[PDB]
DNA sequence: CGGGCATGCC
DNA sequence: CGGGCATGCC
């Protein structure tokens, strides 16, 4: 069986979608999202809020899993890991790229067969008056980190799963972790218009 | 006592000097030396020949030690180490930046008090007809390596020591380990002329 | 903060 | 190979 997780969007019977809060497009804004590229630009070790939207209520015990995969075909089969420097320098294993902050029920998985890392939290329905649920993700390396992502773009795959392990929904977005998300967002959108 | 080793030139009673073989100044020549800057530009994990010249014959049992120190005052007291990436990826301990190739009597020292790394080989007199002795050094990180030198320039300190531990001579040269020694040499010499 | 150097890599 | 992008940092 494949050790490469699926990245194909599957909004599913609950109408599962992701949302992202708009930002101020300063050169070094901490986080900004491009709808045109379906791509988050963010800084390392700083909060990246991701909204979960659903049309129907998931059952009790639903979980939310995040997992990184390399976007380029030639790197898809390599597990995405923290670089040795940031690994060397209290729940998250130091090898995990993606953390969740602000949740008391976070679980970190090292898959015993595929060796892939993932981080899971319970799904919580949005509070009254609110239309979505926000998870605070953290990426612990830059996309450029030598010995880690090494300038290779990744996708974050967000899966909605029931307690039995059924896939309820899947979405993904590209990520560039970088020093200057505003500059790099502008550059990539201009490149899309001029050369895409 | 100081844990910062001396970098002051001490040619000494044997007339100890260093020599460097000229190169072709291609953009990515493997090694090239600037007399004006007293600075070697070289590529990582590739041979860097350094010549030992003396006016008088060192006694039997003389040793040749190499040690890296950061050139900038604000970094002088930090031990120069291999970065975590190149450490993770058969005599040299993986934490040592400087290796010697082509010698059967190499010793690697981790100083128990100063924590400084050094690599030592016996001094051999130049063969008949030859005016100097060549040691093949290897630098196992780029100057830019994140978590290691991190773009901070270093000096290599070469000391001539008798078997009793007396300092016979000391010389040093700055090093930039980089992908394109020819380009970076030209840039730094032009910067010296224009802004030095 | 935004302009521009940096430097392994394309 | 040398021109020029790359991107954390100055
Ligand atoms: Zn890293
Ligand atoms: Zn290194």
């Amino acid at each position: 069986s494949s050790s490469v997780p699926s990245q194909k969007t599957y909004q599913g019977s609950y109408g599962f979608r992701l949302g992202f809060l708009h930002s101020g497009t300063a050169k070094s804004v901490t986080c900004t999202y491009s709808p045109a590229l379906n791509k988050m630009f963010c800084q390392l070790a700083k909060t990246c809020p991701v909204q979960l939207w659903v049309d129907s209520t998931p059952p009790p015990g639903t979980r939310v899993r995040a997992m990184a995969i390399y976007k380029q075909s030639q790197h898809m089969t390599e597990v995405v890991r923290r670089c040795p420097h940031h690994e060397r320098c209290g729940l998250a294993p130091p090898q995990h790229l993606i953390r969740v902050e602000g949740n008391l029920r976070v679980e970190y998985l090292d898959d015993r067969n595929t060796f892939r890392h993932s981080v899971v939290v319970p799904y919580e329905p949005p509070e009254v008056g609110s239309d979505c649920t926000t998870i605070h993700y953290n990426y612990m390396c830059n996309s450029s980190c030598m010995g880690g992502m090494n300038r290779r773009p990744i996708l974050t795959i967000i899966t909605l799963e029931d307690s039995s392990g059924n896939l309820l929904g899947r979405n993904s977005f590209e990520v560039r972790v970088c020093a200057c998300p505003g500059r790099d967002w502008r550059t990539e959108e201009e490149n899309l218009r001029k050369k895409g």
